[PDB]
């Protein structure tokens, strides 16, 4: 039958098909072509994406995300202690793993993270489904390079739950040097600088004569586009607490409210100089209003955008290689539109343009898309 391509991201996942020598980037039912990586258990219901996603406000120890900090770890990991001590939900001991546990009508329910990405798969599959008119059974799956053999069969795992066999798992740099279409012929080295919601990646893969190889990695798992967020949050609640005596921090739903104007004016800032932040009572009788400038912007964020090259000199180092050597920059993920992060890659890298896409968080699955395509024929 068919064969779709899925990024199983962190915050995110995106699907696409390959039909008739196109790769569509599928809307869900809110009409976006990525999807939240939550699913909520509260009041006897499941959901998934952002209707999840909304939960966490009142529910946060019922909206389970970021599964995939957790898939094919261990419990007494270095990273799974560190991301337990961030994470809301319940996280328990199974024979040595990290499992997930939540409440459905008051019932404790325990979960592997497979069953948990099975859920994110099963949506994703089910609007593949809908658009080809006729059930999918397989698919290729993207992971991340460093991600070991345990984790890629929890994530394969992940897949049989939610009745897709993975026909292919890819490593996000390889999904992503496909989608730009990079010339397969002679040796190329590439650095694949991948800066998401919650995570950053760098990998130098190096493509020869049609073979993809990853030959180094670093990043850093808590530093993306939610933490430039957090620091324009933080400065905004610190100045309304000035003005008004209110600290915004004591309601749940104006954070929550600030949060998306916060990430739309980011957005903004990305294309021009300054944008309006408003919220309407954003508390009762006190409304939000904020000129943020893309220089304060990136002021609040300096320090994050630069914490990126750490990566890039690890990889640099780990692979033996001199800047010189790498021959195109390809840049993934929606953090990477930020002129200045552009500009602090362009400049290390003694002045050499980075490539980039237009939908820099649709190019892993529309790579996936492409393996699903190139694994039919
Ligand atoms: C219109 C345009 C640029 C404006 N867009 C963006 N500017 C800055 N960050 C962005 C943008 N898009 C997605 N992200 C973040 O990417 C992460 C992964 O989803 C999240 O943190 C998002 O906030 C120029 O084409």
């Amino acid at each position: 039958g068919p064969v779709i391509g899925i990024d199983l991201g962190t915050t995110y996942s995106c699907v696409g098909v390959f039909k008739n020598g196109r790769v569509e980037i599928l809307n869900n039912e809110l009409g976006n072509r990525i999807t939240p990586s939550y699913v909520s258990f509260v009041d006897g219901e499941r959901k998934v994406g952002e209707a999840a996603k909304l939960e966490a406000t009142l529910h946060p120890t019922q909206t389970v995300f970021d599964v995939k900090r957790l898939i094919g770890r261990k419990f007494d990991d270095q990273e799974v202690v560190k991301d337990r001590s961030l994470l809301p939900y319940e996280i328990v001991n199974n024979q040595g793993k990290p499992n997930i546990k939540v409440q459905i009508k008051d019932k404790d329910t325990t979960f592997a993270p497979e069953q948990i990405s099975a859920m994110v798969l099963e949506k994703m599959k089910e609007i593949a489904q809908s658009f080809l008119g006729k059930p999918v059974k397989n698919a290729v799956v993207t992971v991340p390079a460093y991600f070991n053999d345990a984790q890629r069969q929890a994530t394969k795992d992940a897949g049989t739950i939610a009745g897709l066999n993975i026909v292919r798992i890819i490593n996000e740099p390889t999904a992503a040097a496909l989608a730009y279409g990079l010339d397969k012929k002679e040796e190329t080295s590439i650095l694949v600088y991948d800066l998401g919601g919650g995570t950053f990646d760098v990998s130098i893969l190096v493509i020869d004569n049609g073979v993809f190889e990853v030959y180094a990695t670093a990043g850093n798992t808590h530093l993306g586009g939610e933490d430039f967020d957090q620091r324009v949050m933080d400065y905004f609640i610190k100045m309304f607490k000035k003005k008004n005596n209110i600290d915004l921090r004591t309601d749940k739903r104006a954070i929550q409210k600030l949060r998306k104007e916060v990430e739309i004016a980011k957005r903004n800032l990305s294309v021009v100089h300054s944008t309006q932040i408003e919220i309407e009572d954003i508390v009762e009788g006190h409304n939000f209003s904020e000129t943020l400038t893309r220089a304060k912007f990136e002021e609040l964020n300096d320090d994050l955008f630069r914490e990126t090259l750490e990566p890039v000199k690890k990889v640099l180092d780990d692979a033996k290689y001199e800047k010189s050597k790498i021959d195109e920059i390809v840049l993934v993920g929606g953090s990477t539109r930020i002129p200045k992060i552009q500009q602090i890659i362009k400049e290390f890298f003694n002045g050499k343009e980075p490539n980039r896409g237009i939908n820099p968080d649709e190019a892993v699955a529309y790579g996936a898309a492409i393996q699903a395509g190139i694994i039919l024929g």
